[PDB]
């Protein structure tokens, strides 16, 4: 795993952490899933 | 806005970065949309 750094709205970051807490997910796992799901959804040729 | 630091698979990071290049997005815009869409769909 490598370090990934990006600017986001502070309230988005809070919503993501809240969501992780409710599903007992690590941030790394949740964020990875959200990114993979978006890339999958938006893939084109 | 604020810095968000998280550890991810290196190959996913590269994939994300390549995608942002091809779609002419900032990483901030891309990541924000992926997270927002994920949260939106799953609530």
């Amino acid at each position: 795993m490598r370090q990934f750094n990006v600017y986001l709205p502070g309230d988005l970051i809070r919503q993501v952490k809240h969501f992780a807490i409710d599903r007992e997910l690590s941030l790394s796992a949740l964020v990875a899933e959200a990114l993979r799901s978006y890339l999958d959804e938006h893939q084109r040729q």
